[PDB]
């Protein structure tokens, strides 16, 4: 009765069909306490869960761990305890030269660079949001008076040479990823991270509700190592977001 | 210049930045005609091309012919003529039980079972529409009176093998397309075509706007005849509903 | 009984088990007057179908429109109707010097760079045309005077950057295309066009008998340009030489 | 004097370590360094969980990865660009193969890559393989624990799910690509699923590191019995062991 | 100058030789020469059998490949640099279609790329296909033998057991690529397996060359898997006849 | 009981031997044989040479298996119908490491499969990698010859041109999969090209037979030196030396 990698039961969600699912462990927490009545339910690995209320109805905040692999695990998992809608939040980086470190990005539809999308879909089957969530997601980000930006995420199973970064151990990235980053910038392209492709995959094709928000953390036409300064400010505006996209997708 | 296909100049289209690209030739007066001073243009091989206004403002009608190739040469000359939004749309057949005939659909993102897609990026990269023209469309086709569904569509460069048709010459279906109609509907695909996966990879990728609608008139899952004046409602419905959503984009 | 799109019955058919399938629906009546009692069939979208008499049999003629899509559509209902052969004539850029404008060129093989095709056989599966119908073409086409070059055609699902060509809107190529025209060039390719994979790959996968001929319009190698009498000369050739091809397969 | 951006580490952090040994869960972390001398913790940030420690007087590092190939990379690369050279991976497995038993040892000696994370480092032809030296010493150290050790094919999946063919799940679907693959994969003898060795394997014998992967058996997909609570802890404990054993020979 | 690493042979040594005959087997190519004008031994290394000889007053060579696309397109590589230009192939295949009988010709219009060695040369969307007057040729001649000749799609594996669908095999699988294949290729009008057509037709179509391949049916494959020793010389007589005559056309 | 089409020997002429060493080059055969005692000359058909020898009193084969993975595929699906389940690969092989001399030794612990016929066995995810005891022996063997012994990744070609990026070729072209590839394979530490390994290895593999690669580095794509004679004969000899000593090491 419990699942075997969160640790929770049905009963520990009180209800719960809509998660928030950050990717940091850190950040389930402060996601709950934005919230009402937040509680700790489990810690194992990298699947923090939380409960909270929001307009006295249940949320489940659940992190994911960096990449597809460990998201599919948790999406799995809460969908068998009756979760339907997952609206994932994370940072980013901004492949354009307009978009700037604090923005927001609702991604429109991922670039499949990953490989556990390929274990729900063929390639052919297209990673895209569900529109209420978008829609939802849009409608936060702006009311909240962010910049926000809605396009298309290259979504990547590795940050350095997928992302197409060079300040790496070997400075070597492999004849796929060569000249990938201005071919993303070119196509319009607005950023890179490392789970939109397995996650909106993966609800698209399973009859669940997903969406993707991110907080722009690097302008990658300037450098590749994001600076830390500017990183706590950006993750405390995109959670504000997403806890007021959860809101908007309450019946 | 006079682009090589179409038969038409820059001049020709009055300043038109918005296209109604339906498939089929004869309906392109029949669009221009619920819009101001119609006229024709030209007609040259699939492609026949009228300009009307809007609110006062330019607009292009051109078919595409029926598949993606026919579908690319219409799209860039056009761009090459200043257009920069494009509106798809058409009636079509869905493979959900609970759409029926009359109902509309407006494409969030389509499986590319196309190869014209593949010349403008890599399979990896979704085809999905513009959020603002796909937002246009669902508020065009709720606001006539219409039951909406908006998801993903199945785009398929064959009328026959690639819709998993035996009711054919030969009565196969080669290995990649046996079992797919079933494997789509498990996925929640709504319906099949023949041009929105090139279309919105062309046009995601290349800095133009683009959306799909589609009133469906027939269902793969239902095998009942449905009555004439309703087909004929529906593709009435489908011509309004999408010069409504070009009025939505040009306000 | 009467096919889905082409909108005849085997009836008026009168018989025929050959058909001549140009791209344009305006040639259609040009081919058919080349015969004997040519009759107008039907005409929908891309798709117009004539009969006419050749030595006292019935052929007939329908046009494809552009690309493996709509090309395949025609196929299938005239094969459901009792044509089992195929003669393609069609218009064809030439990639190398040695082509001039005004030669004509017989397929041996098509370069699958469409989608079509892969949904009749797997990519290994060669574009090859018939042997008699390639044979008959060689001989009426050497039989009319022109210099012949039987060879390899690239079939693209684009006009535009599946044949390398950057005087476009956005001027750029997908990385699959950066120079291919000089690797097919180097490999000896004659020609570009858009439908031959999908035509002869369906074909030879389904028991039909397929081949395709084409007078060259433009050469990418050369800058001059061909005289508007040229043109017009290839033009008519080209259906001559379909027609007495036609004769050579009539049994 | 850079601290790596997800791992919080820098190389003088390292105290010159040039080994680590990468369990996948973070509170793994602790009980291997202290099989070792003088473990301290360095660091935890996301999944990554960070000690130093000493073997034979060596500095050794032991740092979580996560599950999947995904961050798995990250830790690698963010190690390597501190001086590590060395990866050993342990943690413990189920088994696909009737006669591996649950507590048995398993040494990859190839990975079938069912991974994304691979396809960023090489092509799909490059082979997930191990370092010879490294496969050799996890097999001496797997033995001299009294064990039973398995050499062979690991299949090493993106997903848990589907991509383990495992069909009592949300949708109870799987994709077709995976459709059979649990019966194919056996009857080409590989002997386990996991998630990791994949990504890791190729990422390293492509960029001039060097990398092994052993593992206990958690599980056996062919048997209906369920291992006692003694056996798992048991396992659980020998893998380790056994993982700082193969450590002890590589840096000899 | 250069003498070819693997076929032993100059170019002084072909005496203007710019036709090659290339079966596949060693012991064929003395048989193939003495049915011309002086033949004389050139060299023999590894699978490969070298013989000059004259047709009508032209030099010819014969070379054998030995199995499969790899060591083919060695031979066809090292002759085009000697200045061979025309490979005419012959070689035994078995019939997948039920009306061809052993002892048939068939002449190859294409092949499905079931090899590796072809996609060294062009990508796998370029057609396997002859040139067009070797493939007349070929079929003239062998009308003008007497057999039954056909023409058409030839499925080309780099595997003689499970590329072909063979399941009397020490395993008795055949990997999931290939399983229903025999069957698909023959409702889709295939006529024979065979291991070399589609490397020599990809190669020499993309290079320049002129090439053709004809072939005897040893075994129909509605009937068993293992060819039959009995009719084995007749049919192999038959097919080095027909190959001569088509070099004889294509010089003329 | 049967004679296999291919090689024409029956279980009976192998005398009970279950493995096999498999060079290359059919002159080979007798040489190896030779080290052995009581050598047997079996058969000679096309590219396959057979002999049976015995090795501390038990009987080994050896077998060519011409170039390539296809031909490679019909020894060792023979041979394993006539009970061999150990193959030991001998063969020469072109280094592309500055490191690695022309008379030093490879034993490849992984493939990378430039190939087809590996495609026949396992999908491209499959590992191409060796039996782990026998890649064992092999390093032993070669370490005890006194030889310089590398062990890691072949790239395993089924070209001899243009998969080795050879551009000193009759057209000068290589397409563009394989542009630029020697530098890739070099930069991600691929030891050496051969023709054969791939196909072998993934056959084996995923078919429960126990295989492995040695081979004497007979020229490097880095170097301008030219080897002398001696050298390469040194070589040669040493080469078959270290595969009979694996043989013996292998034998239970
Ligand atoms: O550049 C970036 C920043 C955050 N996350 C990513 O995947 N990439
Ligand atoms: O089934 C159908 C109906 C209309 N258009 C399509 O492409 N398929
Ligand atoms: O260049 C050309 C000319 C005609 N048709 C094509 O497809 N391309
Ligand atoms: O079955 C199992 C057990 C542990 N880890 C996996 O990935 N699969
Ligand atoms: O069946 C057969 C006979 C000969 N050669 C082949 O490849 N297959
Ligand atoms: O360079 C070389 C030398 C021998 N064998 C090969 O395959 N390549
Ligand atoms: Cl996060
Ligand atoms: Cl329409
Ligand atoms: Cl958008
Ligand atoms: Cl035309
Ligand atoms: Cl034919
Ligand atoms: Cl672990
Ligand atoms: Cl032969
Ligand atoms: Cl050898
Ligand atoms: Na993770
Ligand atoms: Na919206
Ligand atoms: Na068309
Ligand atoms: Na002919
Ligand atoms: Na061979
Ligand atoms: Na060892």
């Amino acid at each position: 009765k419990t699942v075997f990698h969160l640790g929770v039961t049905e009963a520990d969600l009180n209800g719960a069909t809509l998660a928030i699912i950050p990717g940091d462990p850190a950040r389930v927490q402060k996601i709950a306490e934005l919230m009402d009545n937040p509680v700790f339910l489990a810690s194992h690995r990298e699947y923090t869960v939380y409960r909270a209320e929001l307009d006295g109805q249940s949320v489940v905040v659940c992190s994911t761990g960096i990449g597809g692999p460990s998201t599919s695990i948790a999406v799995e998992e809460l969908a068998q305890l009756g979760v339907r809608t997952f609206l994932r939040v994370g940072t980013t980086g901004a492949i354009q030269p307009h978009v700037n470190v604090g923005d927001m990005i609702v991604t429109t539809g991922s670039v499949r660079l990953d490989g556990a999308s390929l274990h729900f879909a063929p390639m052919e089957f297209p990673a895209v949001p569900d529109f209420d969530v978008a829609t939802a997601m849009k409608a936060a980000a702006q009311e909240s008076g962010a910049t926000v930006h809605m396009g298309v995420t290259a979504s990547s199973d590795t940050f350095y040479p997928g992302q197409e970064r060079y300040d790496t151990f070997t400075g070597r990235v492999v004849r796929r990823f060569q000249g990938s980053m201005k071919e993303w910038q070119d196509m319009g392209v607005l950023n890179f991270e490392m789970e939109s492709a397995t996650l909106l995959t993966m609800c698209a094709s399973s009859g669940l509700k997903a969406g993707c928000v991110a907080g722009v953390i690097i302008n990658r036409t300037q450098k590749e190592i994001p600076d830390h300064a500017t990183l706590k400010e950006t993750e405390a505006r995109s959670i504000k977001v997403v806890v007021e996209a959860a809101r908007k997708m309450l019946k």
